[PDB]
């Protein structure tokens, strides 16, 4: 896979945010995650959601660097959002939230799960300290 540098617009909640990617706006939703839902009624705003917004938003806003990772099938879903790993200066977000226990390892579509195997181990470590969603 390849990175490649976008500037954060806005973070909307724990998995999806708004970037500059190629000089064009966008939104992006977190590949093999889910954070818990905030908005859409029908799932109401679930326990940890906002605290997953929180802990996304601190790292992107923070970040002096933001790159994005497509996988290797579609890079974007039926809503237009686009698909990737994303990276706050190094560091995976979509990891970071699994192994803190604010999201859950999901949505694993083939051939989109290169990094499947390494998210469920830290999904595993989660669970085993009992972490948020996993308490
Ligand atoms: C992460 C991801 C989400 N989605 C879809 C599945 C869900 O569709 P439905 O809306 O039909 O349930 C929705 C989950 O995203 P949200 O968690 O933002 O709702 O977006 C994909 O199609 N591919 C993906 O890789
Ligand atoms: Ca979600």
């Amino acid at each position: 896979l390849h990175k490649e540098p976008a500037t954060l617009i806005k973070a909307i909640d724990g998995d999806t945010c708004k970037l500059m990617y190629k000089g064009q706006p966008m939104t992006f939703r977190l590949l093999l995650v889910d954070t818990p839902e905030t908005k859409h009624p029908k799932k109401g705003v679930e326990k940890y959601g906002p605290e997953a917004s929180a802990f996304t938003k601190k790292m992107v806003e923070n970040a002096k660097k933001i790159e994005v990772e497509f996988d290797k099938g579609q890079r974007t879903d039926k809503y237009g959002r686009g698909l990737a790993y994303i990276y706050a200066d190094g560091k995976m977000v979509n990891e970071a939230l699994v192994r803190q226990g604010l999201a859950k390892v999901a949505y694993v579509y083939k051939p989109n799960n290169t990094h499947e195997q390494h998210l469920r181990k830290s999904e595993a470590q989660a669970k085993k300290e009992k972490l948020n969603i996993w308490s």
